[PDB]
């Protein structure tokens, strides 16, 4: 890995980093301008190299030039208050100033060319604060902003620009005598290669070791009821541990992408409101499994490897796998028995990424003693596809409007097929894995306060094992064929009963119910799959 | 939330951002300084509130001062090459050594009275980069850097400094008509206010929202084979992808943070080499379960609740679950009958974290038709401390050296103790669940080429029934009185066959050999619980 016929120029080549670049350089072919100067030439020279002097000031980087690596420095550490004119001054000048004006003396003859290497010499201490060095860490991280331009304006004519980070008391030998700058050289070498395609990137390097530095964004937080509401300061307040949440955060590419967001947050505002709630639901193919043995399937079957091993060449989500993101979201705050569900895919489904998902009231009713509320959620994907409608019915103890999906009773008349399943004892304990944690699935004396005399199996775990029936019957175990699903669960089903489910065809429409087949009791009512 | 007994500067506030954040200070009690001036001046007045005014420039901070937003700024957008001298000068002197200026003023008067609030406005074409902007950018990003260190010297007397980020052709209307500056005034406000601790944070806001920002930093990558080997440019490029991979980044808090690293990435190198292997490992409540039910633990079993449920008062890993982070790692790579397992806990066992796990190739053998390799992994927790020893023996078709932990056979004579249970046709299906994904345990086509008729149960599964049983058996389900374990893998078990482990009491030691009751064959031989 060469440099032959490429110029580099390296600032502050008189010794430290600056000199190990010169050597380095010139060492793997490239003729070289060392910017104190004569030792290095002549020693560059001696080991077998061409180069030439130079004692031009990086202010005046016009003689300079007539690969750039600016790396000249000086220190002048002062506290805030002891920080003079001077000393503000001339660590500007040399680390800010100095690399702008030579970057712009050598560009030309880098993009006429189609081809440049710049390099910008930034430092921790920019990047986190240090004590007494405002002069100094201003300076630093302005050249990341520098950076930050440079490589934008470069970039289509593969003129590329990146930053290198070289990172009392005494410390241990085996650090000190590691912390030495002929190390960092071949990072900094390899970002002025003709290989390298980094562009605008941040590198820390020392002691034989590097990464890459970058800044990333929160999610953040909307500051206002709606659209139709001011920002007030006890908002900010009442929100404040939302914006600065780092645990969503992510890294933007460009200043277009920082600013097309805002868009999304104003239409979400505006379509519906803040009585609205906001997650993230992350799978993959661990999850999809989990789920489908939670409800039943079993490698017994042939047609349920496609549901259990994920290289499997039908590798499928069990379609009823995305209630969850509208489940978890719904059960994660209140703004509780559940007594109906309605999901329907409206497109292809994936097998693993990242969805966006909410939450949306949309109708009340008053049944006496008790509260029905009607909860709405739409998932999409990450580029902002459509995949599921979830809508939950909710009884609070203690006239339904359009749009809510009513039940179908079943066709009076013997069902067309019957499926029988046995669920395992643990059925609960493994089903609660793939997210619903509500203790009186698993543990006694939960149940108990909440009313059953022991743990109940999830109704959702019910219709999983009715859906499978469903698909296995009517649909050649085809989740493609799934469009959706309509349940009133009815009844608790104890983990170790076994379960009958009725089927009734009826062109697109099979309906069913199940029942537990040791007290003949029905648990899922006035229920219904829709095929494609 | 009001702003009584407090002095606030603003700089720029005769319009735009600065005079909305004069209005809300003076509005919400503060008296101000608006330093174009006099006509907001006559309007906070007007609108009931106190307020004087300032016709001085940011670079004489000194006369401003006699909370502190830094907002003055001016424009002269220039491309790279068509940026002078004045072009750059008078962009860098407002806002960056304006702020500077101004902020050096102040802050006597706030460390001797242990209180201050301080702002620098930053922005995205800083962060971020942004076409014809370099003296801009270079600037705004300065400012960043100037703040990181203003936070640092104020901390202690809480003299607090935060950055604000306020984010052609036609904008769509409700993004045109949000992106006004009276929204982002609070945000401001709420970082200037007495009950806000935030220091040193950049806060991105506009139309109503806002986030936090942060700089994050990749795990990297040591850039040699060893510590006796220099950096070549070649090595770096070779590694160049894992230098360059931010999946596993973390935000550092301060300078000594970042330098504190390099040393453990020495020694680390020194002990050992380039020729071993290092892997992170997650794991929650979630995970611990859905291993104790691969491994046969069941709710029908009272004792076994606090392996199956997280909110137990007793809610443990069955602590064979340690075997998982040494067993990934050293199944990642390529640096294969799995024919012998052992391992040791030394310390207490935790319930959640994120491990750190090392492997090392201990001894290799010759075995005439196939070659033996002992593999020898250590797993640590987040702070540092040693929780696992796993010492793994591999056959590879086609003398053990001190430290090779050996087999010890049965005691001769019946066992004292027998424990039998029946595994289920999904059991591999679900152990493979946590994390060894290898296809011959569900997949018949891969198992047939691997020289099986049917997919086989992991062997680790089969220890792990049958370290189940040593523990109900002989520790009363006690998992922190578990050890170690040792175990030669010494045949087949099919998904559905039922298991008898044969038991014999020694003691601390636990013999124990594993039988499949339907063939009446050994499937785990030379085996051993140690138990505390």
């Amino acid at each position: 890995l060469r440099y032959d016929g490429r110029v580099a120029v390296v600032t502050g080549a008189g010794a430290g980093l600056g000199r190990e670049y010169a050597l380095l350089f010139a060492e793997r072919g490239a003729k070289v301008v060392v910017n104190a100067a004569d030792i290095v030439v002549d020693e560059i020279r001696k080991a077998g190299g061409e180069a030439v002097a130079d004692y031009n000031s990086v202010i005046d980087g016009a003689k300079v030039i007539e690969i750039l690596v600016n790396n000249a420095g000086i220190l002048r550490d002062r506290s805030l208050v002891k920080t003079s004119e001077q000393d503000w001054n001339l660590v500007n000048d040399v680390h800010l100033k100095g690399s702008f004006k030579c970057t712009q003396a050598a560009f030309p003859y880098m993009k006429k060319q189609n081809y440049g290497r710049i390099i910008m010499t930034s430092s921790n201490s920019g990047i986190y604060g240090n004590f007494g060095q405002v002069n100094y860490t201003a300076a630093k991280m302005g050249l990341i902003g520098l950076a930050n331009t440079v490589a934008i304006e470069g970039a289509r004519n593969n003129v590329l620009c990146n930053v290198i980070v070289p990172t009392e008391g005494i410390l241990p030998d085996i650090l000190f005598n590691e912390l030495k700058p002929k190390l960092i050289a071949p990072v900094v070498a390899y970002l002025c290669h003709e290989s390298c395609e980094d562009n605008g990137s941040y590198i820390e390097s020392a002691a034989g070791w590097a990464t890459k530095l970058h800044m990333v964004r929160g999610k953040g937080a909307v500051l206002r009821p709606s659209l139709d509401d001011p920002v007030t300061i006890e908002y900010v307040k009442d929100v404040w541990s939302n914006v600065t949440d780092m645990s969503k955060a992510k890294h933007l590419g460009a200043i277009a992408e920082a600013s097309g967001t805002l868009l999304e947050v104003l239409e979400k505002l505006k379509e519906g409101g803040g009585d609205a709630i906001e997650d993230a639901f992350e799978f993959n193919s661990k999850e999809l499994i989990t789920y489908a043995l939670g409800i039943g399937a079993s490698v017994k079957n042939a047609k349920d490897m496609r549901f259990l091993y994920e290289n499997d060449a039908d590798f499928a989500a069990i379609p009823t796998f995305f209630v969850l993101p509208g489940l978890l979201l719904q059960m994660s705050t209140d703004k509780i028995l559940h007594g109906e569900q309605y999901l329907e895919i409206v497109d292809d489904l994936p097998t693993s990424g990242t969805l966006l998902t909410n939450g949306k009231v949309f109708d009340v009713m008053d049944k006496g003693s008790g509260a029905v509320v009607v909860t709405n959620s739409e998932s999409f994907d990450e580029s902002g596809r459509l995949l599921v409608r979830n809508q939950s019915t909710t009884f609070i103890v203690g006239d339904p409007i359009a749009g809510v999906v009513p039940l179908q009773p079943a066709p009076n008349r013997q069902p067309d097929a019957t499926v029988q399943y046995t669920t395992s004892e643990d059925q609960a304990a493994l089903y609660r894995l793939s997210g619903d944690k509500n203790p009186l699935h698993i543990d006694p004396q939960m149940a108990l306060l909440a009313g059953f005399k022991t743990p109940i199996l999830h109704g959702l775990c019910t219709l999983g094992f009715s859906v499978r029936a469903v698909l296995a019957q009517f649909a050649d175990n085809n989740p493609a064929l799934f469009k959706a699903v309509k349940v009133r669960f009815s009844g608790p089903v104890i983990p170790g009963q076994t379960l009958r489910v009725d089927l009734w065809k009826q062109g697109t429409r099979i309906n069913f119910r199940t029942v537990v087949v040791e007290t003949g009791k029905e648990v899922i009512s006035g229920a219904y799959v829709d095929l494609k």
